[PDB]
């Protein structure tokens, strides 16, 4: 690889995993629109598997930029729109609260208040409507953002609903074959599981676990390979030949919200670049980015700007992933973890490795 890229970032992961005594990473840097691959460490500590290009990792969040380019592209089929109210798709969803709730509210976690996570307790499909008809607003729909898997999680299964695809299947057919990503699912088959990292979590070796949702939230396992090719679609999604698929992705980086120096995608999240580091990096904590914000709406949404730091970070109790692109540079980052370490530290090397290289 170029000497700069190897080491700018030797020189700032090395560092980075021996503070957060990580216990295994994989990083793609995408400069001049071309992947450089790294590793370190152990998939599987117990079984000395090392961490290669073909290791499983656990995107936990960064899955949401997934379902939001799968709900831009039904936008781009014309299946649904942003502006359809959330009972259009689910007629049983009666209370009154959700009169004036759109998909769009959803999509974006400014329904007014949805929680971060579906409780454990709804296991079955009656317990989730149970669950959406009973949750009250602290807020008027469009006026507050809180960061939520109960809403964007909600939007990718009323998404896929007039394709009458599984969230699943539309996944598959529509996002990962046409960007042949071959090496990513939803659920991780027999014939892979020789790939999949074990996550860590306070020394145990831990997988993620089954939620309401979760697979349009929090659930995709990739390889650093595909995660490098999604970077490189999001990145330049006029080379995508799939015409609503192009659009969806363009549609998933539209700016709808504002909140502070951010703009809210569909599960992308966007600055202008160049950026305040510290912006992004202290913005990244979880301190500010699972708070409650008063947003302004953009009206309408400006269409994705190329200018622009694009990112995603996601957690499961074992992993911990970030995704990092500039359009008009041609330049992106993924780094993925399987151990959960703080984001500002993810945000600190990305931005030191992209700085360095822009
Ligand atoms: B995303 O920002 O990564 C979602 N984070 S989360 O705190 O809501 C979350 C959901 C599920 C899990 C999980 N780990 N193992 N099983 N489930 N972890 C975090």
């Amino acid at each position: 690889a170029p000497q700069q890229i190897n080491d700018i970032v030797h020189r700032t992961i090395t560092p980075l995993i021996e503070q957060q005594k990580i216990p295994g990473m994989a990083v793609a840097v995408i400069y001049q629109g071309k992947p450089y691959y790294f590793t370190w460490g152990y998939a599987d500590i117990a079984k000395k598997q090392p961490v290669t290009q073909q290791t499983l990792f656990e995107l936990g969040s960064v899955s949401k930029t997934f379902t939001g380019v799968l709900g831009g592209d039904a936008i781009a089929r014309g299946e649904i729109k942003l502006s359809d109210p959330t009972t259009k798709y689910w007629p049983e969803l009666t209370a009154k609260q959700w009169n004036g709730i759109t998909l769009l509210h959803l999509a974006t976690y400014t329904a007014g208040g949805l929680p971060l996570q579906v409780p454990d307790e709804v296991k079955s499909s009656s317990d989730l409507l149970r669950f959406y008809q009973n949750w009250q607003p602290a807020w008027a729909p469009g006026t507050q953002r809180l960061y939520a898997n109960s809403s964007i999680g909600l939007f990718g299964a009323l998404a896929v609903k007039p394709s009458g695809l599984s969230f699943e299947q539309a996944m598959q057919t529509r996002v990962f074959q046409p960007l042949k990503l071959n090496h990513t699912w939803i659920n991780v088959p027999p014939a892979e599981e020789k790939n999949y990292a074990w996550g860590y979590r306070e020394g145990k070796a831990v997988h993620v676990s089954p939620g309401a949702l979760d697979a349009e939230a929090y659930g995709v396992k990739s390889t650093i390979e595909d995660m490098a090719r999604w970077v490189q679609s999001n990145l330049k999604p006029l080379d995508i030949n799939e015409k609503t698929l192009q659009q969806g992705i363009q549609l998933a980086q539209s700016r709808y919200w504002q909140t502070g120096d951010m703009y809210q995608g569909l599960g992308w999240e966007m600055l202008d670049w160049p950026v305040n580091p510290d912006s992004i990096i202290n913005g990244s904590d979880n301190k500010i980015a699972l708070a409650a914000r008063p947003v302004k709406a953009i009206t309408p949404p400006t269409p994705a700007v190329r200018a622009s730091w694009v990112h995603k970070t996601g957690a499961t109790g074992g992993f911990g992933s970030y995704v990092a692109f500039i359009p008009e540079k041609e330049l992106g980052i993924v780094m993925l973890a399987n151990k959960n370490y703080p984001n500002p530290a993810r945000v600190d090397a990305a931005w030191q490795i992209l700085n360095a290289l822009q």
